[PDB]
């Protein structure tokens, strides 16, 4: 329901970042969807010391076909003006001229500490203004309040309340972009590359992409290289390159320090690497690059939720509320205060300054941690001269799944490190079936991380009808763990095995699903690897159809997506997009709710946005297939508007992974393997069958803020086997944000 | 057939460029397809001077899932020791060691001046090594000869025997990937930026991508700016910033000098815009980006064209032929002598060193003088304040192809620079019967250039069903000529008008259509506008197609892409992938050609390349429909591999244009309203109706090596309009090239 | 019963080589002065060549030589009244079949007992050659296949050949 009679301003501010359309489209529909009047506040706190023309009431297609676009349609210009009070006394008359009473603000922490500021003297700013005689007292005591809800839009990730600032996903598309170019001429010619990327005084964006790119050296500013760091730099590029490969990636963010706090340039690094290792070396100063471009799917999506929490944030604001951050804390959206926020960020550069780099480095979060310790784990992690007893098996099972590959690499390499001899198996459970099986050295996974597919191979066959086959492979190589990464095929083969441990006694052996399918299906994990390069790929591919439409002034399409009877990715894609309807399983529908559906594209035919988009998850009606809402929309929107259908297939599996893709693979491959290496351990030589426990066999997953593993049998009562899918999946409150967003 | 019985040698060699992998693949498909042994050269010449393991024979599969891939696989190092005698007799030694007779040298004029000296002395090297005794007479009266032929591998387009080096598309999708970056964070804040590109000697690419992102100031050697010009482009930069815009782009060359010979910095640049402008200004020295990534669509055809006429010159060269490079001239390929085109290339670094910037320019190319006069156009162009008699207007007609944006863009702007009332109506001929007509400005289409779809709209509506209200607004308005962009409904439309000129005396106008559609099918002209985007959105989507089924191992794609009934969408991006079918209408096929399309792709599954793709255009057959070869493919294959489909529909419409679309659509737009108001002055004022001869209503097109302007009567007879295309269309020659790749 | 020019039935295999064998005898056919075809397709004689893959590979191969047409006999073949043969029948085996439950039934006794648990006391009647026999439905499992739902050998598959005679084979 609708609940306001008020006015919201939104300006975005300082640094732009792609999905500030996405942020100001969304504070916009939820602020009219609510009630409220919305009112775009052009040129940063520009236009807030200016007003006039500068502030003016937007409407429902004031915010229309920029969900897509980079930068932001209202810009974002800086104002020392603002900074000081004569300014900011003005843009308080501004505001209380319009009559604009809450102001939702999307910026870094510079942008949200002058609205943190403009909130704490408000009331002496209205009280000047009166004093002057601009505005009535009975003006004052109306608009004698301001509520801000701050929105962090940053590339840098430079903000310390949350996981991921509106942006900071979208630079990273940037950046590995730029090294999915870069690695093809460094590996031709055998070159050396410092990359340099805009982590101003925060090294997230250097450490995910360093992460997400097998980097061979970073530079971040919380943790700057000890004392004759330039020795252990070049043995680490000799020693990986003397290890078969070819090319080195060195990524330094461009605030990057030495110990003792002064400035290291990319100009030393390439010097450096020249006069120590001979080897050819280039400098790529990515700039600006990385502030552009289409937005990610999580950047629209995020920028949807946090901008829909924003505008009710707003108008449930009080004055005796501190004022407001919407963030993310894990899988969901949470709201913090202000000032915190902004301390607790402060306290960082602080810590920085102060030479304090391990309090930096614990401040920046728990999501800065995992990575940084990831990163310096597989920098630190060798081919070892030891050896160790156990065998270990890695699958691909289910369709292919882009992360895939990247988890193999991160489990090959945690497996060859921690002793193991791994092995890995060619097509799924009919490869450990048909012994497919091969023992796999550092050199044979290189350069796996960036691939979309399977260099496995993988399959849909679940192991009981091999099973007396599979048993004796895992017999004859001798085989104590497997890591299946994989599908709901990998769920319930795993499952297949503990059912079967009472049956063979070779079952008794050490078992780990990461789940790794474009469905998001797979129970345990709320985020299967994937899911994310499938969003975008079929996003991308949405954008691509309603500019299509758009053209074509007057056309509807549905268009079919790879959810299984998952409705996922028709949902999440949905939102990404704007589209007018997702219908997914998990929803019943009916004529009654698509000729509503119809009725309202009718309705939007006499605006200015002449075009529809409707999603179809494959499976998500027994009987309204794709040609059925296709001759349904076609019908009674006859002389309105006509109607085409698309079915993207297997262009979602994407190519290339996504950054969280190529981060969260490898994140999981690690984790996955040290519980393996834990549990295998957990388990003892003499007189017994090994891990005959529940507790043995186990999918991992992101959970909350952090991993969980979870028993594949207790996972049963989680699970309905029939559809193929969790029985409760979190992301179904997002439906509700699709259909406002989409006007309903 | 076949016809060898010898070997080929194949290099990659200086700077790496995407599309070298295409090109190295159909030189070793064509070379084993015509029963040479092919061998791989790896390491450019420093492979060559080593040999040993650096020289190895191909098979089918040593270049498979290449063509995909930026850089070179094979590898192209620097080679400073066959620069000297004593690394050159032992690559001769090398070559004769493994029998390699001939040679295929993939480079630039450095890589190819070291081949023709390697011929022009090589049975001297020869004579040596029997001199010394490492070989027998018989041997070198045997290998007594080498041919070369050189494939022009390079991002710069340095050369001058050529309109496109292998490369150099691909390097303008890297440039305008970044421009499409760039453009939105400038917009946003407002600000210039400095870009800088790797034209080294050579300014082809800052000129094709200022000219394709309307970029305010260029900077290319063989075009140095004339004393004081720091002046004028603080005026270039100050009037359209002043005329409504926002941000200014600039592109420098790397290798950019100024009048005296003198290089001129980004920097420099930099420093001057804020010190005499006052304008917020950044510099993005866009570095090795350039050289990576995916090739495009064009950069495999070609490749592909060049690589098996480069196999081809090879095997029927003889010891009184020079040497030979492969090369476009327009839209097909030419063989020209080495010799020739590198003195050429020579004469015009001397020519610039020399100051002669005039003859520079000119012998740089035709195609490099055409952009740049259209560059020197559109950068001398302005509102005038003269005005002229005239009024125009602008259609879009047919389904919205990407460019037709940048076509009205440039027809907008030289016709208002010609003094016109241009007006552009909304809905094509729909719109000019229901009068959605409008006087258009120059601030009103700005920034147009870079969008997909149709700012104006458009329909397929022909305008025999509206014309006597056509005939009322063209009266109404005093349109005196139209300019039309889009498909073959913009064709039979103009026509339409043309065969009712005897029975109205308004349908006297002058006419002139551009021929944007994605399907390549409008009588007249050898390319459409859009139709690179089209190929290049589906070739993309293919390699998602591939690359899922090469991960989910056994299965053969069918896919079915939006040619109408013109099959070169489907032919050029089965080039462009390497499919193993593409059925098309003007192919005859059936159940045998089927059957035996199966029986090849049954026996492909016995390799380690378990995936496979075949084409189908929307309207290739009557009855054998995509779900009739889904179903033959699934049944035949039971027991090798199984099978998917997907339909590819509006998303071939792509989004943003590719740089050729870009650049061909602003060239069409001015092209055809310089030609709009010559011909507009060709009929005269007094005592008549203007225009009424065939001469009067055309369509504009890229013939060969430019522009044809061809009657829209005239082409009736070169026209089928049952299927809606010409009678003869060039590519049909490709279809074997094709079949070639595809092991036919 | 009607010199069907093919009958595809799933007891034979078939597939694109056996259709243009087929086709080209429909197309010589159209030489004579019997110019028509037909055609039978069972509904599930084929997993992938459906009635609408036979419609477009006749109408393909056959353009120029004759047109091509489908119909879908549906639950018209269920029939109207039944004929003589099924009101003899039914009324026979209802007869036969209520003697023999009449009679097992009391071959089974009222005293210390659950009655007739033997595998001899659930059966299916049917003629099986000159006259009825009564066979075990456990008996029977080793004579069916449950996932195609129908006997393992069935006798009428030599009038096949009858049939190809007969269509000019
Ligand atoms: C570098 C890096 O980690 N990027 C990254 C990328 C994508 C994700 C990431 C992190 O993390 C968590 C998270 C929360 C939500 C989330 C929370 C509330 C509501 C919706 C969503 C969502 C979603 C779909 C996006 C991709 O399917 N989506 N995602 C996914
Ligand atoms: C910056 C720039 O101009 N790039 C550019 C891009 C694309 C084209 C360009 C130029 O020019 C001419 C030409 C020749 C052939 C050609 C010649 C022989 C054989 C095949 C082809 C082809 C093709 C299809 C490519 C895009 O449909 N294709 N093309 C198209
Ligand atoms: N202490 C402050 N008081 C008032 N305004 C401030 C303060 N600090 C920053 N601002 C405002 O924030 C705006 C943008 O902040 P800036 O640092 O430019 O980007 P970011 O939002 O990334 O920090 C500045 O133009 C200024 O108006
Ligand atoms: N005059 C020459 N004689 C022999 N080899 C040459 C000559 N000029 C260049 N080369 C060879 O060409 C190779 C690559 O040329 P280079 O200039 O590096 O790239 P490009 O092919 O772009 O010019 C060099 O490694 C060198 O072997
Ligand atoms: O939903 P699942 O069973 O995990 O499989 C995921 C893949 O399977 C699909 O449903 C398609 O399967 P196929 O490749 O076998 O046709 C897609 O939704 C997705 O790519
Ligand atoms: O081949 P044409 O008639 O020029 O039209 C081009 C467009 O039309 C299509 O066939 C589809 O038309 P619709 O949009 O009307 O369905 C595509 O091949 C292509 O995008
Ligand atoms: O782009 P400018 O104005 O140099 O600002 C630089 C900083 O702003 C950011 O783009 C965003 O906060 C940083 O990534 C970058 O280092
Ligand atoms: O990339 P390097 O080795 O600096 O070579 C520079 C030159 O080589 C090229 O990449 C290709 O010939 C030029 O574009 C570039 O200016």
């Amino acid at each position: 329901a609708s609940g306001a009679g008020k006015a919201i301003g939104v300006l975005t501010s300082g640094g732009d970042a792609q999905g500030m359309n996405a942020a100001v489209r969304a504070v916009t529909r939820m602020g009219i969807y609510v009630g409220a009047k919305v009112f775009l506040i052009y040129e940063g706190y520009e236009g807030l010391v200016e007003g006039g023309e500068n502030i003016k009431q937007a409407n429902w297609l004031s915010v229309s076909n920029i969900i897509q676009l980079g930068g932001t349609i209202i810009g974002s210009a800086r104002c020392k003006a603002f900074t000081t009070r004569e300014g900011r006394r003005a843009a308080a008359y501004n505001l209380v001229q319009h009559g604009i009473t809450n102001l939702c603000v999307i910026g870094g922490d510079g942008s949200l500490t002058g609205a943190n500021i403009f909130r704490s003297e408000w009331g002496s700013l209205l009280e000047e203004l009166v004093a002057e005689g601009k505005i009535s007292e009975t003006t004052a005591r109306t608009y004698s309040h301001l509520n801000i809800a701050g929105l962090v839009g940053s590339i840098d990730n430079d903000f310390c309340g949350t996981d991921m600032t509106i942006g900071t996903d979208s630079a990273l598309h940037r950046i590995m972009e730029v090294i999915d170019a870069i690695t093809t001429t460094a590996q031709s010619h055998q070159r050396t590359f410092v990359l340099e990327v805009m982590g101003r005084h925060c090294g997230y964006l250097a450490l995910v992409s360093a992460l997400a790119s097998g980097a061979d050296w970073l530079f971040i500013p919380e943790a700057p290289p000890e004392d004759g760091w330039e020795n252990f730099m070049c043995e680490r590029l000799g020693e990986t390159r003397s290890r078969g490969s070819r090319l080195n990636i060195i990524i330094i963010a461009e605030g990057a320090i030495d110990r003792n706090g002064k400035p290291i340039s990319s100009s030393y690094v390439k010097d450096l690497v020249v006069q120590r290792l001979g080897f050819d070396t280039r400098v790529t100063v990515l700039g600006h690059v990385q502030r552009g471009g289409t937005p990610s799917a999580f950047d629209r999506i995020l920028s949807s939720k946090m901008g829909m929490e924003a505008v009710m944030a707003l108008l449930e604001a009080t004055p005796d509320t501190p004022a407001c951050v919407v963030t993310l804390s894990g899988n969901q959206s949470v709201r913090l205060p202000l000032m915190e926020c902004v301390q607790m960020t402060k306290e960082v550069q602080k810590a920085m300054d102060d030479k304090r780099f391990d309090e930096a480095t614990q401040l920046r979060g728990g999501s800065f941690e995992n990575n940084w310790n990831i990163y310096k784990l597989l920098a630190h992690q060798k081919p070892p001269k030891e050896k160790s007893n156990f065998s270990l098996a890695i699958l691909n099972v289910g369709a292919p799944a882009a992360g895939m590959n990247a988890a193999v690499r991160s489990a090959v390499r945690t497996g060859i490190s921690h002793g193991h001899t791994v092995y890995v198996v060619h097509d799924g459970f009919e490869g450990l079936a048909k012994g497919q099986v091969q023992e796999v050295g550092w050199h044979d996974v290189a350069g796996w991380l960036g691939r979309g597919g399977s260099m496995l191979g993988t399959k849909r066959t679940l192991p009981k009808g091999q099973l007396e086959s599979i048993v004796e492979n895992i017999r004859i190589y001798g085989i104590h763990a497997l890591l299946v990464v994989g599908g709901f095929e990998a769920y319930e083969g795993v499952l297949q095995l503990v059912e079967a441990r009472g049956r063979y006694e070779e079952l008794c052996i050490v078992m780990c699903v990461i789940p790794a399918t474009i469905s998001n299906n797979v129970p345990g994990t709320d985020f299967s690897l994937g899911s994310d390069t499938a969003v975008n790929a079929a996003m991308e591919s949405c954008d691509r159809i309603k500019q299509s439409a758009s053209g074509t002034k007057r056309r509807v399409f549905i268009v079919e997506t790879m959810g299984g009877y998952c409705g996922y990715l028709a949902t999440v894609t949905g939102i990404a997009v704007g589209a007018d309807a997702a219908y997914v399983f998990e929803d019943p529908f009916n004529i009654h709710d698509l000729k509503v559906n119809v009725e309202h594209m009718t309705e939007k035919m006499k605006t200015d946005i002449q075009r529809g988009l409707v999603l179809r998850n494959e499976k998500c009606h027994d009987y309204y297939t794709t040609e059925f809402l296709y001759n349904l929309y076609s019908s009674e929107g006859k002389g309105v508007f006509d109607c085409r259908t698309n079915v993207l297939g297997h262009l979602q599996q994407g190519g290339a992974p996504t950054p969280f893709d190529r981060n969260y693979g490898t994140k999981l491959g690690v984790k996955a393997m040290l519980w393996l290496s834990e549990k295998l351990r957990e388990v003892y030589r003499k007189g017994r069958v090994f891990a005959n426990a529940p507790d043995s066999a186990c999918v991992i997953g992101l959970k909350k803020k952090a991993v969980a593993f979870s028993p594949v049998t207790e996972l049963k009562k989680d699970t309905d086997f029939e559809h193929r899918m969790p029985r409760e999946q979190w992301w179904l409150s997002l439906r509700l944000m699709l259909k406002m967003l989409a006007q309903y």
